């Protein structure tokens, strides 16, 4: 259970992204999901 660099993730979401990546602001996806 891990967020990949495409879904969603919140500061707070409680929730980590899978690997080592962060969650960041996607303009292009014009919201904020990991990468």
């Amino acid at each position: 259970g891990c967020i990949a660099k495409n879904k969603e993730c919140a500061w707070f979401s409680g929730e980590w992204c899978c690997g080592a990546l962060s969650c960041k602001y996607s303009i292009k996806r014009n919201l904020k999901i990991c990468v």
